[PDB]
């Protein structure tokens, strides 16, 4: 069995091997870092299957579960929230903090992701690029997620650019170890200060929501609000930093796509559709262990054998998405859900609201800048290493 997380092809592919496992051994075992073993599952129908199946569990205390990394491993020891959760703690914990995402209330803060998209578009004209290129990502990608979470979590505006730069250290692959754990407490520590704030005086937010309606009446306790927090600052900032900047080097690449979308920004939904498609920036995270034998496809899991099921194969199965491989946000899509943002009931809790901030961002960019423009030959893009997820590190820009 081969060694298991895949490295990607290159800066901006898939790793080479999902194509070949969909063609002849869709289900199969890998080798994990710890010589564990686990079966990985690669088309579409079957990552659907693995999602949703009630005979598959998400808790990180079951042994066979697929841990990735020594890392991983040591995470699984603390006080679970609900991503880790089976039913019906899950949904128990989830519903909790759910209200700020469903689709009418992501409609609903339509204007005010559009306000943050457009005040960071005016900084970046106003600083300009007379001296030369500046970092899209550090300038727009990174703030305009983070400034968005929290917010809504409920940070005060003057401490975004501090909190930004320190969920930033977290996962950026130039800190050390030391460097990344010291982020991560910082942000922990600062949050516990907010919730005894909120606790106190409520204000209009998700901490304040945690606090009065599940805190003060005993339903969690205060380590348990601030968990939940970092759970949602965490789990999908660092991705949609890299979905922003993949977005605008892919249409770089794709030179009459972006044509087209500057002639067209009502064409935003439809290119972030397939950009969530093709760049599955999250691939690592539908995971289970069999709680009893499961039948997948000719395989046989056993009881307490571990599950990764690849919703980045998924989203280049031919036998769904014809021309995988191709970008086009001209698709014509199939009846089957695209699983950028995962599937059943853990499916991505933010997935309204990252569309909304990824249609907002391809809406506006290019009429903002029509003249953006990579500032390095596209070949030269600096990828995360190639061992994990897809996205970009720093991208050099002018306009
Ligand atoms: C384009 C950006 C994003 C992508 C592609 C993405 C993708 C994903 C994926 C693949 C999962 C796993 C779902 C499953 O288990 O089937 C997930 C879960 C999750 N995401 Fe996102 N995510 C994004 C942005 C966000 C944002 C902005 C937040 C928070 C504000 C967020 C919060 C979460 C949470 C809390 C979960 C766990 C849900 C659960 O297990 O019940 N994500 N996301």
């Amino acid at each position: 069995a081969p060694s298991f997380p895949f490295s990607r092809a290159s800066g901006p592919e898939p790793p080479a091997e999902f194509a070949k496992l969909r063609a002849t051994n869709p289900v199969s075992q890998v080798k994990l870092f710890d010589g564990s073993l686990a079966w990985l599952v690669t088309k579409h129908k079957d990552v659907c299957f693995v999602a949703t199946s009630e005979k598959l569990s998400k808790v990180r205390t079951r042994q066979g579960f697929p841990e990735l990394s020594a890392s991983g491993k040591q995470a699984a020891k603390a006080k679970p929230t609900f991503v880790d959760m089976d039913p019906p703690e899950h949904m128990h914990q989830r519903s909790m903090v759910e209200p700020t995402f469903t689709p009418e209330a992501v409609k609903n803060l339509q204007p005010y992701i559009q306000r943050t998209v457009d005040d960071l578009l005016e900084q970046m004209k106003q600083k300009g690029c007379a001296n030369g290129p500046v970092d899209l990502v550090k300038e727009f990608a990174l703030p305009v997620p983070s400034y968005i979470i929290y917010t809504l979590l409920g940070v005060p505006f003057n401490d975004l650019e501090y909190l930004t730069q320190q969920n930033a250290i977290r996962t950026n692959g130039s800190s050390t170890a030391r460097e990344a754990s010291a982020a991560n407490q910082e942000l922990l520590d600062y949050l516990a200060i907010l919730v005894e704030q909120r606790l106190v005086e409520p204000k209009d937010d998700i901490i304040s929501k945690l606090c009065t309606e599940q805190v003060k009446p005993g339903n969690i306790d205060k380590s348990d609000a601030v968990q939940i927090a970092f759970l949602l600052l965490v789990a999908g900032n660092a991705t949609m930093v890299n979905m922003i900047a993949l977005g605008v080097a892919t249409l770089a690449q794709h030179p009459d796509q972006l044509a087209q979308l500057k002639a067209n920004p009502s064409l935003a939904p439809q290119f972030v559709e397939e950009l969530c498609r093709y760049h599955t920036a999250s691939a690592l995270a539908i995971k289970r262990t069999a709680k009893e034998d499961v039948m997948i496809g000719d395989k046989l899991v056993r009881a307490n054998e571990g599950i990764i099921a690849s919703n980045q194969s998924a989203n280049r199965d031919e036998e769904v998405f014809e021309n995988p491989d191709e970008f086009n946000m001209n698709r014509k899509w199939p009846p089957q859900d695209p699983l950028g943002f995962g599937f059943g009931d853990h499916r991505c809790i933010a997935e309204h609201l990252a569309k909304a901030e990824l249609t907002t961002v391809f809406s506006t960019l290019y009429q903002k800048f029509p003249d953006l423009k990579v500032a390095v030959p596209l070949g030269k893009i600096n990828y995360t290493p190639l061992n994990r997820d897809v996205g970009i590190v720093d991208l050099p820009v002018i306009f």
